[PDB]
């Protein structure tokens, strides 16, 4: 019949449009994974001023969800042999020998643990070798690596950065020549080419202004990733099926997978943050605050690494200053959910979305 996709067309619009109007969200596009079928739904506009409809195959910024593209190489390289996790930073640079990467774990970086890396580079270090280089020469953390989680680019982009310096090699490079394609993403871009971008949504901020990411540091390890609902849901099935890929890269996904401490009810991985699941909208929201990735909070070591499968959630928010990503699934279910928009529009909202559907999923 056609009960069935229709009752899921009424669960996502229910779910969308009133978060679209709320937030003026001009475009948005939405991508599920349900019992193994991928299911669409593309919603407004992708540029208001030639008045160009999102698809499945429109181009967002997902912003930090990146992080778990970044996540990702590091895995190849942790299940390669090429670093472990605990190595400390400055043996996979020399220029940090001798600072206080010395005493830094990988992954403190990678967890945000590193003692008060902060939110986003200052403005006086801008996209060059050199100024980066130096940014971190100088740091000095806050409080003892491996005690607080202080949500950090700087700190993850330089656990990618020397994740592909293991792998003697460019970061770009090897994302854009290895990962993507491990994954079969072929619309999926650092650099979006000449050919695809027409297919690059605008970004609108305030008074619509239009913001598309321009240059920064560490911004492909960090934000970079440009995507389409239809790649991005590829992605999220990899994520669900690890073992589909070949050996190499199914390590590598399942390196994203395991959790090392818990803040509230938030269990941090590589990338991945995760909840149980079920749990209530608002501890949902909760973990996914501004004060959760604004303020430092003391960590909960688990006493061994934790599998992030079966009843829990797997999630991740992205945002640019023109444009708002979040990505969440449910292991054991076989359930992935992407909700791609180009407004950077609440957190709290995003995920208001994604519990509609995924409840009405269960349901
Ligand atoms: B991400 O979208 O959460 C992000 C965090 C810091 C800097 C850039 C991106
Ligand atoms: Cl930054």
């Amino acid at each position: 019949g056609e009960a069935p996709a229709d009752r899921l067309k009424a669960l996502v619009d229910a779910a969308v449009q009133p978060v679209m109007k709320a937030n003026d969200i001009p475009g948005l596009a939405v991508a599920i994974s349900l019992k193994g079928e991928p299911h669409y739904f593309s919603y407004g506009l992708a540029s208001k001023e030639d008045g160009r409809r999102v698809t499945p195959e429109t181009l967002f910024e997902i912003g930090s969800v990146s992080k778990t593209f970044t996540a990702t190489l590091a895995g190849y390289a942790l299940t390669q042999d090429k670093m472990r996790l605990d190595d400390r930073a400055s043996q996979h640079w020399p220029a940090l020998q001798g600072s206080r990467f010395d005493g830094i774990s990988l992954l403190d970086l990678a967890t945000y643990t590193a003692g008060g890396l902060p939110l986003q580079f200052p403005d006086s270090v801008q996209k060059d070798q050199a100024q980066i280089r130096d940014y971190y020469r100088q740091w000095q953390p806050t409080y003892a690596p491996g005690s607080q989680r202080l949500y950090s680019n700087p700190s993850i982009g330089l656990f990618g950065y020397l994740a592909a310096r293991s792998l003697g090699q460019p970061f770009e490079r090897l994302m854009e020549q290895q990962v993507f394609p491990a994954l079969g993403l072929e619309q999926t871009h650092l650099d979006v080419p000449e050919a695809a971008l027409a297919q690059y949504a605008q970004g609108y901020g305030k008074d619509d202004r239009p913001l598309r990411v321009g240059p920064g540091p560490l911004d492909a390890e960090g934000y970079g990733v440009k995507t389409s609902a239809a790649d991005l849901l590829r992605f999220v099935d990899a994520n669900l099926h690890p073992e589909r890929l070949d050996r190499p890269w199914a390590q590598a996904l399942d390196a994203t997978h395991r959790g090392y401490y818990k803040v509230g009810d938030m269990t941090q991985g590589l990338g991945w943050e995760a909840y149980d699941w079920p749990i209530s909208l608002k501890r949902l929201q909760a973990g996914n605050s501004t004060p959760m990735a604004l303020q430092p909070h003391r960590i909960a070591r688990l006493p061994a690494p934790q599998a992030l499968e079966g009843q829990r959630l797997l999630n991740k928010t992205g945002s640019t200053n023109g444009f708002g990503a979040y990505v969440a699934f449910v292991p054991g279910r076989d359930l992935g959910l992407v909700i791609l928009a180009n407004r950077n529009y609440p957190n709290a909202e995003r995920v208001k979305i994604a519990y509609a559907i995924l409840s009405g999923l269960e349901q």
